[PDB]
Formats: structure tokens, sequence, C-alpha cells
């Protein structure tokens, strides 16, 4: 069963790398949203 | 296999931190989107 | 070790429920984004 | 524990499907955000 647990650890870390990237992309969306809102506010 | 099991548990704790971040950022984004839509729509 | 694997299955399903909710929320963001873009396009 | 291990593998496959969706939707959102920002900015 150690062969299977080995595959699980590897896949979890691969999927986490993907979620990590997603997290970075979401930060950009927030910053872009704030910029868009400012273009719509008098200043 | 206890060593492998420990690795799995720590990856899950790491993943939880990431989901928490995605969840809170998602809220910030949607609230921003609604505000932006309102700035463009007849009130 | 069955006690630990039991906790892993439960936690994975709990975290997936969270990702499932996130997925639904993201669909809304896309639909909201399309509506915002249309308010900015002549028609 | 092989039965529990199988449950874990299937949850991971389910999670992957979800991450794939989040990843593709995120792209659609950012491209929309950039287009919206452009519609509001001097070109
Ligand atoms: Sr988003």
């Amino acid at each position: 069963i150690e062969k299977q647990m080995d595959r699980v650890v590897k896949e979890m870390r691969r999927q986490l790398e993907m979620i990590d990237k997603l997290t970075t992309r979401e930060i950009e969306q927030v910053e872009l949203l704030k910029r868009i809102y400012d273009k719509l506010t008098v200043q």
C-alpha cells in the first residue's frame, strides 16, 4: 500500500502547486478590480 | 507507512490555508464587482 | 493507521465541499463580469 | 486499509476536476477584467 500512498503524496503536492498558482492569480484580480473601481470614482 | 501518512496530513493543512485565502479573496472580488456594476447602472 | 486514514478521507471531503462552493461563486463572477462589460459597450 | 486508500484516490480525482474548472474560469475572468479596464482607459 506504500506504493499507493506514495502516489497520493505526489499528486497532492502537484495539485497544491496548482492551487498556489491560482492564489497568485486571484491576488491580481483583486488589484485589477480596485483599479477599475477607481476609474469610476470622481477624484 | 506512518511517515507517509504524516506527509499527507501536513499537505492537507497547507491546502486548507490556501482554500481559506481563495475563499476570502473571492468575497472581496464579488463585493467589488457588485459595486462596479452599480457605478455603471441607473440607481 | 486506519484511524488516521479515516480522518484524511473526512477532511478531504470537507475541503472539497469548500472548493465546490468556491466553484459556484466563480461562475457568478464570470456572469457579473460579462454584465459589466456590456454596460461599457455600445448597443 | 486498501478500501480507505481507494476512497482517497477518488476524492483526489474529483478535486482535480474542480481545480481544472477554477483554473479555466480564472483565466476567463482576468481576460474580462483587462478588457473592462481598457474600455475605461485612454488608449
Ligand atoms: Sr475570481
